[PDB]
């Protein structure tokens, strides 16, 4: 009367599992807006210093947008690539000075650079018709650093949330966390759009970052626990695919409405619908059974059999763990580093997370010049992930879960290496090589997530995956400074480091035990002898 066999009897993947998976995938997309970052709220368009006198002249004679930028604005390329043109204003009186359209300012100085440069007051004039956060608070020239501060604060919030949000989810249940966390995320999201100043917006976004990953991973571990042992692959890969579909829909809607506040409100409000559909999914049977609440576990098992339509087994009355467990099974950070096998697995997984994040950031940084349309580039980037899900879904149960991950990490490393050594000049080959590298990186990410979830015990699974994921955020935060610093030492130093890191990660992946078709553990002592 173990949880595995009885679950198979009612059905590993039945209508109940299908409905629960669909309801959770509805939640998967809601994490795309929070994780994408500030790419759609903080895009910086072209900008010049507003001038009152230009408005009067704009109507007197025929004008064009390109023409106006040319001989009304200070020229670029002097004392910087575009520092003068971006946020410097000559301040020469353009009003009550009828110098003709042909020679508006040429006559006065007979030279452009030598002209007088005044302050860039009167705010700014931006190109895009829509409004972003940069346009809202004029975070353009003097406060340009504030965007980096916002991004870094959001990232450190992510890191803290990874470190801490796991314990509450693990100790107090997975449904309670998925409810409170998503509720806080929703109530902050709609609140950010009504944020008056720069501080409040940043605070609400920091809170949402603290809570979002906790919500997403609670849902992931809930669905993984619900699905049978054989079908973990399908559920996990489809959850990731649902996240990608949410990302694509985000790109589409972001193109639909540019205004950042309306975007945030439209993205946040639908989360209340999912909060309304919390009624469907009950607590994971495994967590309840481990916590010694067998009555509710059997009550739930009766329901799944009912919804499945297959008669429940008569043996449920004696449902329990394989061996008589202790009264208390509380999760704690202390228990995560006691068993040498568990400690080794945790270290390997943390290093794999860090390597994946660093390699991803390096690959995206070393990409080619950005396209004219940001939205199309983002859509293509999201689309490249679907082939990864197609590939991973067909090989996990036929070749295992260790060799694919090792080969994917090594493939991303070799992609970086070929980018470095072989000619990196603009060619059709380079874009395809970058796409292959991106596919390898996303395969690494998804495989690491799945194996890390499947490796830890049921009563500490969420905490372990959280702690191991925190290193991904740490690497994402730290890598830009590392790449900037190393570039000074030598021209191509960063890519050698990327290649060696990838090779070492691929090598270390081999130590991790295989998990092809093995029931996920429920006791730490059981997880210690998993390999044996
Ligand atoms: C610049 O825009 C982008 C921003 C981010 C990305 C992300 C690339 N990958 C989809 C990352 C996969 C990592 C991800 C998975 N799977 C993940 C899973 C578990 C994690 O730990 C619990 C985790 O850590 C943050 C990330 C998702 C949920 C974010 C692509 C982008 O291109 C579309
Ligand atoms: C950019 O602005 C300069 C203004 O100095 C333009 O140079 C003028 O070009 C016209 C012909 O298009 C000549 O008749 C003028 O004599 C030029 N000015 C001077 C001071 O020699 C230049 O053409 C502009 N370029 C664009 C693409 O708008």
């Amino acid at each position: 009367p173990t949880v595995d066999d009885v679950l198979e009897q009612v059905g590993e993947f039945g209508w109940f599992q299908k409905q629960a998976f669909l309801t959770l995938c509805l939640l998967s997309a809601a994490f795309a807006p929070i994780y994408v970052g500030i790419v759609f709220l903080g895009f910086t368009p072209d900008h010049r210093c507003r001038s009152p006198g230009v408005a009067e002249l704009s109507q007197r004679c025929g004008w064009s947008l390109a023409e106006e930028l040319n001989y009304t604005v200070p020229g670029l390329g002097a004392a910087g690539e575009a520092f003068p043109r971006q946020c410097r204003r000559y301040e020469v009186d353009w009003n009550q000075s009828a110098l003709s359209c042909v020679d508006p300012l040429a006559s006065l100085a007979a030279n452009r650079s030598h002209l007088p440069l005044g302050p860039c007051q009167h705010g700014w004039v931006y190109d895009t018709p829509g409004s972003s956060i940069v346009t809202e608070f004029n975070l353009v020239c003097a406060d340009s650093w504030k965007v980096d501060l916002f991004q870094s604060c959001v990232n450190v919030g992510f890191f803290l949330g990874s470190l801490g949000v796991g314990y509450i989810a693990d100790r107090f249940g997975r449904k309670l966390c998925l409810l409170a966390t998503t509720l806080i995320s929703a109530v902050s999201g709609v609140l950010m759009a009504v944020a008056p100043d720069y501080t409040s917006m940043l605070l609400f976004r920091l809170l949402q970052g603290l809570v979002s990953k906790g919500s997403w991973m609670s849902g992931y571990t809930l669905i993984t626990e619900f699905v049978g042992s054989g079908y973990r692959r399908t559920v996990a890969i489809l959850y990731q695919m649902a996240f990608t579909v949410g990302l694509v829909l985000l790109s589409g809607v972001a193109y639909a409405i540019p205004h950042w506040r309306w975007l945030q409100l439209a993205v946040s409000l639908p989360t209340f619908l999912f909060l309304l559909y919390y009624w469907c999914v009950p607590e994971s049977p495994r967590w309840l059974l481990s916590q010694k609440r067998n009555t509710q576990a059997i009550k739930i098992m009766d329901h799944i059999a009912q919804k499945n339509g297959k008669l429940p087994p008569a043996d449920l009355k004696m449902l329990s763990l394989k061996e008589d467990s202790t009264e208390k099974l509380s999760p704690s950070f202390a228990d995560l580093f006691r068993t040498p096998q568990l400690r080794k697995h945790t270290f390997i997984l943390m290093y794999l997370w860090f390597t994946s994040s660093v390699l991803y950031q390096g690959l995206i940084m070393h990409m080619g010049a950005t396209g004219g349309n940001l939205y199309l580039d983002f859509f293509y980037s999201a689309l490249v992930e679907f082939p990864a899900a197609f590939i991973i879904l067909v090989t996990i149960d036929r070749v295992g879960r260790i060799y694919p991950l090792a080969v994917s990490n090594l493939v991303a490393g070799a992609a970086c290496l070929i980018m470095i050594f072989i000619s990196q000049d603009l060619h059709w080959l380079n874009i395809t090589v970058a796409c292959v590298g991106r596919m390898g990186i996303t395969i690494v990410f998804q495989m690491v997530c799945l194996v890390n979830a499947e490796l830890y015990p049921t009563f500490i699974r969420n905490l372990g995956v959280m702690v191991c994921s925190s290193l991904c955020d740490l690497g994402g935060i730290i890598t830009p400074f590392l790449v900037f610093r190393l570039m000074e030492v030598w021209q191509g130093l960063p890519l050698i480091l990327f290649t060696v890191v990838g090779l070492v990660a691929g090598g270390m992946t081999l130590l991790l035990p295989e998990t092809k078709g093995v029931a996920l553990p429920e006791t730490i002592e059981d997880a210690e002898n998993l390999g044996r």
